[PDB]
């Protein structure tokens, strides 16, 4: 089997991407944030505290003839930005882009933090990291991809995120028309539960490539590119007036700037992030200070190849017995 679904930016800045997911019988379609940095499929639901729901579409398990309470199971998650959610668990039928899993754990939120409530465009998360990170207790549950894997034509999924435009998540096949050149594959460590890999270096604009190992994670659920402070300083030094602002929480730059590209290495191959992908717009409405898309990972404890990086590539998440990642230009 295979599946293919379009993923759409939630706003004009690509602050996140949403993909429609069918849950239950009859189907209830929710728009979920596909997140290769976490491993829980959780949704706003009829159980979510009413004051914490503001415009999201909810899953109502009592209206699904295939939903079953997973007795005694609870979940609770915190994300890198300080947001959180928690609740109980059902199993139900879940379909993405025509690919169906029966008995998928659907984690129903009883509580969500303010950043979820305040974002009416995201109805939940669909985790695509390794199932070892799943938070369900006392019986850890499998991700949608792990449940689907054996049925897929090939044990892979691909992320093809758009810049200020829709893109595609495919399951079970590699669309050879969706990229240019060849796909370069690189080793993955699953020891922290992530799609963790080592980039071979970077370049800023037309500058020379610096060969240096940068360990980090391929994370579709993180908006920006978080890299070591040395690398990030080298990038923003090429932008007149750019500075790190403690009050704003990272590097900002004059909105009048034209930004240089940023290149990262995948083995001997190179992925070029165009400068415009690094512009996240005014820090507040009407400001001429703009927020940068490349930020320091210092204090986060891991480097994160988030959407800013991944949207410049066609990315293969190869879930073979020894997982690997593939990157192609597009
Ligand atoms: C509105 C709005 N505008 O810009 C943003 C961002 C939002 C909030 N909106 C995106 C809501 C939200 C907050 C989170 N998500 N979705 C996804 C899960 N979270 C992660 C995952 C992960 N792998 N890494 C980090 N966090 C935190």
């Amino acid at each position: 089997s295979t599946g293919s679904a379009t993923t759409t930016p939630i706003d004009s800045l690509d602050d996140a991407y949403i993909t429609p997911v069918q849950i239950g019988t009859p189907a209830q379609t929710l728009n979920l944030d596909f997140d290769t940095g976490s491993s829980d499929l959780w949704v706003f639901s009829s159980e979510t505290t009413a004051s914490e729901v503001d415009g999201q579409t909810i899953y109502t398990p009592s209206k699904s003839t295939t939903a079953k309470l997973l007795s005694g199971a609870t979940w609770s998650i915190s994300y890198g930005d300080g947001s959180s959610s928690s609740g109980d668990v059902y199993t139900d039928t879940v379909s993405v882009g025509g690919l169906t899993v029966t008995g998928q754990a659907v984690e129903s939120a009883k509580k969500v933090s303010s950043s979820f409530t305040e974002d009416s465009t995201i109805d939940g998360l669909l985790g695509l990291a390794f199932s070892t990170l799943n938070t369900v207790s006392p019986t850890q549950q499998k991700t949608f991809f792990d449940n689907a894997k054996a049925s897929l034509d090939s044990p892979v999924f691909t992320a093809d995120l758009g810049y200020h435009a829709p893109g595609t998540y495919n399951f079970g096949f590699i669309d050879t028309t969706a990229y240019t050149g060849s796909i370069t594959y690189t080793a993955v460590s699953t020891k922290q539960g992530f799609w963790e890999w080592t980039s071979t270096g970077y370049a800023v604009g037309s500058g020379t490539f610096k060969s240096t190992s940068i360990d980090g994670i391929a994370d579709t659920g993180t908006t920006l590119l978080y890299l070591p402070a040395t690398v990030v300083s080298a990038y923003w030094a090429q932008v007149s007036g750019a500075k790190s602002s403690s009050s704003v929480g990272g590097y900002v730059f004059p909105c009048s700037a034209t930004l240089p590209s940023f290149t990262f290495g995948v083995g001997s191959a190179r992925i070029v992030i165009p400068g415009d992908y690094i512009d996240f717009g005014p820090i507040s409405t009407g400001s001429s200070s703009c927020f940068g898309g490349i930020q320091s990972s210092a204090g986060i404890g891991i480097n994160i190849f988030g959407d800013v990086a991944l949207k410049a590539a066609f990315v293969v998440f190869n879930g073979a017995t020894t997982p690997t990642l593939g990157f192609a230009s597009k």
